[PDB]
């Protein structure tokens, strides 16, 4: 129970709010009245007050009061620096002269907790519980939430007949029904789905969290919170069990398998070893890419795949029920037993070992070990790995064969002895299965004991293990020490308590402990776990920062310059400089923490030294010249740095992209092992740049690995010395990477951002690119772009990056003429005459026609010899033949050569003829005929424009496109445009196509023809889509120039022979505007986002909500007229994940300026060109856009919408079920299922419901492709009708659809969910279905 009472540090009073504004009162029994808690949004929810502390930024001077956290009127966010309560814009709660808080920037003030006296108020900072299932796709609980006329701050019971705890995903349960069950480990009886009692005694339970699209990090978290763990596929038997026992056969789920540690190989998130593997080539293998997490599907093949962990997918949790003592798998694995052996052999704990240094094949080495009563080594515990690395400490001992190998095509790894596997230490990339060899054998490397597979025929050294028996009960190492380990002994005690302070000597004569390796850390963890006398204790460690510097370091024994090479910090633990390190005893055993040396209590640790004196440590000649002259560093520093201020010319880079760039030079994203390094890099930055903070640079500091304790780490393996924690502003889990700034400071960030960076390299530069082909760039002679022919063999999943580093990401073709030039050059006689890569990319088995450049593939030059080039999506990368130049697709890793390119070698207002619309120094006609007889084909409409004095529109810019779209609202007739398939890049008027709005699909998909075969004989003509679906609305495609059925837009510059009548539209600023079927108010005052919300509410309107591209287009013209930004009603309670509209309308429409712009803040505004931007809500902008809403009223029992049995989502007056979406099933079967359920198969009756569904189903992503629509296709008619007889008005097809495709047994129509189009399909296919009913 995290509730607390908050007291002023400087004044013995606390916040017992009371009515209206809160007040400072004595902590009398009113502590039993007013208490405080942290909730979903950072705000503080005052229990009893049933409120939520807010700050009115329009007038901060007013005393603070309690609001409803659903309120958008006031800023409710709060932040916690050291014992502060800090609001946005530097404000903070702070008592005025009077005893009432006036949160102000005036002066600092500090707060602490009553009761326990917690020195930090934020000891109970909120953590988000992800709901498992029941009405929502696994969102976090939103606290507090309004149940029946009352607020709740914790998961509750009342709502569900069943007694499991539940919560709401949205602030008000009554208004929105998105509830969900709450994680709980206690309710195992109903907490988990299926008990697989088949195991001997485990009674292992499984929870099949389908429907719960989550990132891997959140899935792992969720599974943990109930006491379970992400799925571990121990063996084929359990894999096949789950294969059948899961229900929705078409889903892909998270497992638990991962390679999140870039320095370690694939591993189960749980403690299970990775011995059984079912990798499938369905995913393409590359070592560098971000596919770090493992996905499993119950398809016919036994296949696992690699995905990006942030992707949202369902998952499965795994929990053993009998293992209460599971904290450590083995209890006595670390205790040393006095061992003896014969000459040549080295004794280790209770065993004999010997390394032969005789290169042998695996079979040869096994037979050699068998020559004696010995077998190749088997590793049972990390202690054996420690001994392995110690022995490989032999003079060369680079690698050794391990007594472990595979003997199956579906690989399962077993020892050379018929015994089970208990541990695995796979190297960074070496669980890699050589395609089909029957047996692959593992060798261990000397660096860390990392294992890697390879052909068993390889000749390598080998170590034979042998039995032994205890020599005696003596401990010759340190009889006085409590235990021995390796080359030291340990004498922990739970009596002496101060931080090593002793009258003489120390608590033990060798003083406090120092940790150099994870092996040592594990041993001491075992020690503490063995001697936990009283729970959650702490133990002192020699690491301290008493000479307050931030760079915590060991307390040095005599003249010892003891460095630090390993650390075990707790969650976001290395907070503040100064103090001493204490290691935790609570069940997260062994984690380190910082503590106060005069106030904290911890117990004594000891390290009896090596019985043989150690020699001198280092030579230290290396800083003579740490790196080549190319890189920068102090002479004397241990590493070198290089700052990358641009890409190609001035372009930035994502975090992982910059890291890969450092890697291809051999370096890492920079890291600070020392305050000296940090200061040196700051000084370098300020030597390079001005008195500016305009530049933010990437660094290695990151948090991308969540399976370990959530805490930051350097990508370079250097340990994190304390207090480099960028800021106390932690908890922003959405941000996972970090950036550096001048004045010695760091900022958390989202790794998806783009920035400049800096790489660090200790000793040796390894250029992989050498900046190839430094003068083969100039090719303007042929086109307007400069090309480059990369003759060096390279696969372009990576070479796209290097290609971008000077040019486009890859070459892309948009002209038969440029293709002729490319063929002429590529017709090279030498090895350069091989096939060549191009930017042509495939994203699915379908969707094989997108450039990685991002442009749609509008021009075709395929070779027709291989139209079946899919190879289960492996062949996804395009290439051109050297002999003909015809294209082809290939598996991307083949790494043939490639190419690159890059795109750089009187406006007076006037009169507008009648009927035309004057928009921007020009007039548009926008002829949309109402008569079929009046329709013109493109080659005719050109005549009309010419005779009228203009030409077909040339859409020069997004504002022109938006104007045309807004002047095309209700006319569902597409309209010609003035560009031709002959040249996608030049408008008919003769100027380049800089702007473009090509449709995502069907650009050349003429229904009456093949895509390509007859197209090459037919001219094609541009055409502006009038489709009412925002994915297509105002988009461009092509159609037969001779076709008819489409209007035309003529353009002609304004007639300047007279008044500049554009003033008639420029001058007026109508306070109210009408468009489509709604009315807008343009406010033009100085205000924040909250102020704009309040202003719209003080008006009768509400802050605008933009649900479609038509309204977005109108607002684009409006804002272009106004000339400056305005607020809009889009905001997010959570940082940059998913925004919501202030007025509560749901729509998937989004019009961001750029992908990263979504992340720059919490409240959204619109640019002068309409494009959206996120930003801090406290910013001040000179206007806003309100819209008048349609008024409606509600019933008394709409909460009837959902029962306790089924996940029913309420929308307006009807409920939809989405659980059935994944239940792939046939048409009539779905019909009958809904019928018997007491509902009807989905019916799209209005645009509001259409948009609501298109948004809601986006939560499942690619988990479903199509859904059945309850519409009958008439037999001898083209008509389509809902089961209720209502017309099919809402129907939509990207291009006008002929009925000629349905079979006599009528085809049945479904909804292509990712894009929203309709499509008739064979009626017996298996698809998802959605029931719907009234509330
Ligand atoms: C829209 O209205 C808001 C209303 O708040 C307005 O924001 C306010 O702007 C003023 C002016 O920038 C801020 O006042 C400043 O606050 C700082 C706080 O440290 C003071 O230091 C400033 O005084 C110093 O600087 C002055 C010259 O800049 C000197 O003359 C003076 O002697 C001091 O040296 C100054 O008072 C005010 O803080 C904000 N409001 C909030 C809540 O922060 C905003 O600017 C308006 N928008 C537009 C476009 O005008
Ligand atoms: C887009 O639509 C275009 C409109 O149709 C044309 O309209 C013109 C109006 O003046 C007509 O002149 C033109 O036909 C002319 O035909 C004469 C020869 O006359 C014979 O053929 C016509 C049909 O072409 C027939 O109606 C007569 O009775 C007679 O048998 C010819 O010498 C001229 O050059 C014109 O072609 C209409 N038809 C055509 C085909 O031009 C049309 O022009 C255009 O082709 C359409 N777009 C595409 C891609 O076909
Ligand atoms: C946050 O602070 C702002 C600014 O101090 C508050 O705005 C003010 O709210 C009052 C109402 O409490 C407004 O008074 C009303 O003005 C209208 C104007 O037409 C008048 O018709 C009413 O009879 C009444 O007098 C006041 O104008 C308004 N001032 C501004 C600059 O907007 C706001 O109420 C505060 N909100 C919260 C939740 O504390
Ligand atoms: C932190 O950043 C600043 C700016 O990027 C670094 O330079 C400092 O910049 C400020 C102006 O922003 C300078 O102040 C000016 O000083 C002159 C002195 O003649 C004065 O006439 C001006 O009116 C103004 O006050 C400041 O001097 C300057 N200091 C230095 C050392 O360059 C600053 O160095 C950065 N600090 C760190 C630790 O990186
Ligand atoms: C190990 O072998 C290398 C050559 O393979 C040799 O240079 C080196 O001196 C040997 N000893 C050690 C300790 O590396
Ligand atoms: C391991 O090898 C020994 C002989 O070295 C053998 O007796 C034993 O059975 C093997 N392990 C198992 C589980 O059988
Ligand atoms: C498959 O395994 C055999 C083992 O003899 C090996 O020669 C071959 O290179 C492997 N790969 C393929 C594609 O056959
Ligand atoms: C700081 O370091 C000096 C040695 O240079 C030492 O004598 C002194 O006690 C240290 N002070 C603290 C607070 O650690
Ligand atoms: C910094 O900018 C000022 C602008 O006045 C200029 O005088 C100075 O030379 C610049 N210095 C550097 C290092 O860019
Ligand atoms: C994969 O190949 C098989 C033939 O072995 C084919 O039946 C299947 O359709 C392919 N997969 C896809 C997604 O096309
Ligand atoms: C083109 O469409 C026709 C339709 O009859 C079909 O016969 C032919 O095989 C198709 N060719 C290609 C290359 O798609
Ligand atoms: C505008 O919306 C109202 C809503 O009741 C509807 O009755 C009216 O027909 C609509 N007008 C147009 C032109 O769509
Ligand atoms: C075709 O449509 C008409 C209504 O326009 C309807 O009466 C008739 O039954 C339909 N015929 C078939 C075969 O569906």
């Amino acid at each position: 129970k995290g509730i607390f009472v908050i007291q002023s540090e400087s004044l013995k009073k606390c916040i017992q709010a009371g009515k209206s504004v809160l007040t400072l009162e004595n902590c009398k029994q009113a502590n039993k009245h007013m208490l405080w808690k942290w909730v979903s949004n950072h705000g503080l929810f005052n229990i009893g007050g049933s409120g939520c502390l807010g700050l009115n930024f329009s007038a901060p001077e007013q005393p603070l009061s309690l609001y409803e956290c659903d309120s958008t009127l006031v800023s409710l966010r709060w932040r916690c620096n050291r014992k502060m309560i800090t609001g946005p814009l530097q404000y903070s709660v702070q008592v005025a002269h009077d005893n009432t808080v006036v949160a102000s920037r005036k002066y600092i003030h500090k707060w602490i907790s009553y009761g326990s006296g917690g020195g930090d108020i934020c000891e109970y900072l909120h953590k988000d519980l992800h709901t498992i299932k029941g009405n929502t796709h696994g969102m976090p609980c939103m606290f507090p939430f309004q149940y029946n006329h009352q607020w709740h701050h914790e998961c509750t019971r009342e709502g569900r007949e069943d007694d499991l705890l539940w919560c709401a995903t949205t602030s008000r349960y009554e208004r929105d029904e998105k509830w969900g069950f709450c994680p709980d480990p206690t309710s195992a009886e109903v907490g988990c789905d299926t008990i697989w009692e088949k195991d001997l005694n485990s009674h292992i339970c499984y929870q099949f969290n389908l429907l719960s699209s989550l990132s891997w990090s959140e899935a792992h978290s969720s599974c943990q919170m109930q006491g379970g763990t992400l799925l571990s596929i121990t063996d084929e038997t359990e894999e096949n069990f789950i294969r059948e026992h899961m229900s929705s056969k078409t889903v892909e789920v998270w497992m638990g398998l991962n390679q999140l540690d870039e320095h370690a190989g694939w591993q189960w998130s749980d403690g299970t070893p990775l011995n059984y593997l079912n990798w499938s080539p369905e995913v393409n293998f590359e070592p560098f890419v971000e596919d770090h997490c493992g996905t499993f599907s119950s398809f016919m093949p036994s296949a696992w795949r690699s995905r990006d962990c942030e992707s949202t997918l369902p998952y499965i949790c795994k929990k053993y029920l009998n293992h209460i003592d599971h904290e450590i798998v083995e209890k006595d694995a670390w205790k040393y037993y006095a061992t003896h052996c014969e000459p040549g052999w080295n004794p280790y704990n209770r065993n004999c070992y010997k390394l032969q240094k005789e290169e042998k094949t695996w079979h040869e080495a096994l037979r050699s070990c068998q020559a004696d009563n010995s077998a190749l080594i088997d590793i049972t515990s990390l202690a054996e790995v420690e001994f392995l690395v110690t022995l490989l400490g032999d003079e060369n001992a680079s690698e050794t064969w391990i007594g472990l190998s595979s003997n199956k095509i579906p690989v399962s790894f077993e020892w050379s002895n018929d015994s089970s596997v208990i541990f695995t230490n796979w190297h960074t990339l070496e669980p890699h299965i050589f395609p089909n060899r029957s047996q692959l054998c593992v060798s261990a490397e000397q660096s860390e004991g990392h294992w890697k597979v390879k052909n068993c025929e390889e000749r390598l050294f080998y170590i034979c293990k042998k039995a032994g028996h205890v020599l005696s009960d003596a401990e010759s190492g340190c009889q006085e020490g409590w235990e021995r380990h390796g080359g030291f002994c340990y004498k922990i005690d739970t009596v002496l308590r101060s931080f090593d302070q002793a009258s003489s000597g120390y608590y033990c004569p060798p003083a406090l402990v120092t940790i150099t390796n994870r092996f040592e850390q594990a041993f001491i963890t075992s020690l503490i776990s063995s001697v936990v006398k009283m729970k959650d204790s702490y133990f002192w460690i020699a690491l301290q920062d008493q000479n307050d510097t931030g760079e915590y370091t060991w307390k040095p024994v005599g003249q010892k310059p003891e460095p630090v090479q390993y650390t075990h910090w707790n969650t976001h633990q290395p907070r503040y400089s100064g103090g001493c390190v204490a290691m935790r005893g609570r069940h997260p055993l062994g984690r380190w923490e910082v503590k106060h040396c005069r106030h904290f209590k911890a117990m004594s640790l000891c390290k009896q030294p090596v019985e043989n004196q150690e020699k001198a440590e280092y030579e230290e000649r290396w800083p003579f010249h740490p790196c080549y002259l190319d890189w920068e560093s102090e002479p004397g520093l241990a590493s070198c740095f290089k700052v990358f201020h641009s890409e190609k010319v001035l372009m930035k880079r994502t975090w992982r992209e910059a890291e890969a760039f450092c890697e291809e030079f051999g370096a890492h994203l920079a890291s600070f092992a020392h305050i000296e390094e940090e200061n040196f890099v700051n000084e370098l930055l300020h030597s390079k740049f001005n008195w500016t903070e305009e530049r933010q640079f990437w660094i290695g500091f990151n948090k991308r690995n969540p399976l370990n304790a959530g805490s930051w780490e350097w990508s370079d393996r250097t340990p994190v010395v304390s207090s480099f924690l960028d800021n106390t502003y932690f908890g922003e889990d959405a941000r996972n990477c970090a950036v550096y700034k001048a004045n010695k400071t760091l900022l958390p960030l989202h790794c998806g951002s783009k920035r400049e960076w800096i790489c660090k390299i200790p000793r040796d530069v390894k250029p992989k690119i050498p900046f190839w082909y430094q003068y083969d760039v100039p090719w303007l002679f042929y086109q307007d772009a400069e090309y480059l022919f990369h003759t060096f063999a390279s696969e372009w999943l990576n070479f796209e990056f290097v290609c971008s580093w000077l040019h486009s990401d890859l070459l892309t073709i948009h002209s038969a003429h440029e293709q002729e030039f490319i063929h002429s050059k590529i017709k090279a006689l030498s090895k350069y005459g091989a096939s060549w890569w191009i930017g042509l990319q495939e994203e699915r088995a379908n969707d094989e026609f997108r450039w990685r450049d991002g442009t749609p593939v509008i021009y075709q030059n395929w070779d027709t010899g291989r139209e079946r080039t899919v190879n289960n999506q492996s062949q996804r990368c395009g290439f051109i033949s050297s002999i003909t130049g015809l294209w082809g697709s290939e598996e991307c890793s083949v790494s043939m050569p490639s190419i690159c390119k890059r795109k750089k070698v009187p406006k007076q207002h006037g009169t507008c003829p009648k009927g035309w619309l004057y928009f921007n120094y020009k007039c548009l006609l926008l002829n949309i005929p109402k008569d079929p007889s009046s329709w013109k084909n493109w080659t005719h409409a050109q005549h009309f424009c010419a005779e009228e004095g203009g030409t077909l529109v040339a859409i020069e810019s997004e504002v022109e496109q938006a104007f045309i779209t807004m002047n095309l609202f209700g006319q569902t007739t597409s309209v010609w445009i003035g560009l031709q398939n002959d040249d996608y890049e030049t408008w008919l008027n003769g100027k380049p196509v800089v702007y473009s709005n090509w449709s995502p699909f069907d650009i050349i998909n003429i229904p009456s023809h093949n895509t390509t075969e007859v197209q090459k004989h037919i001219p094609l003509c541009a055409l502006l889509s009038s489709n009412p679906n925002f994915h297509f609305t105002g988009k461009w495609y092509f159609e037969d120039c001779g076709k008819e059925g489409y209007g035309f837009v003529c353009e002609k510059m304004q007639d300047t022979s007279g008044h500049g009548v554009n003033t008639s539209d420029m001058y007026p600023m109508p306070n109210t505007l009408e468009y489509g079927n709604r009315t807008y108010k343009i406010i033009n005052a100085n205000m924040t986002w909250y102020a704009a919300i309040k202003t719209c509410l003080m008006h009768k309107a509400q802050l605008v909500s933009i649900t479609d591209q038509y309204h977005q287009s109108f607002l684009t013209v409006v804002l272009n007229r106004l000339g400056y930004a305005h607020w809009i009603g889009l905001f997010t309670t959570d940082n940059g994940l998913n925004f919501d509209w202030s007025d509560g309308t749901k729509s998937s429409f989004t019009f961001w300026k750029d992908e990263e712009s979504s992340l720059l803040g919490d409240c959204v505004f619109a640019d002068s060109n309409g494009r959206w931007h996120s930003t801090a809500c406290e910013s001040f902008l000179q206007g806003a856009i309100c819209h008048v809403p349609p008024e409606t009223r509600q019933s008394e029992h709409p909460e009837l919408c959902s029962e306790t049995s089924i996940p029913w989502i309420k929308f307006k007056s009807n409920c939809y079920s989405f659980s059935t979406v994944l239940d792939s099933m046939s048409f009539e079967a779905a019909h009958e299922f809904c019928k018997k359920e007491g509902s009807n198969l989905l019916t799209i009756k209005d645009e509001a419901e259409n948009a609501f569904l298109l948004e809601e189903l986006f939560a499942f992503g690619s988990s479903v492709q199509m859904v059945w629509l309850n519409a009958q296709f008439d037999g001898n008619n083209e008509t389509i009708k809902w089961f209720d007889g209502t017309p099919t008005d809402q129907s939509n097809w990207g291009i006008r659809k002929p009925d000629t495709d349905y079979f006599k047994p009528h085809h049945c129509v479904a909804l292509r969910i990712p894009e929203g189009l309709w499509q008739l399909s064979p009626c017996q296919e298996k698809k998802g279905f959605i029931c719907k009913m009234e509330a």
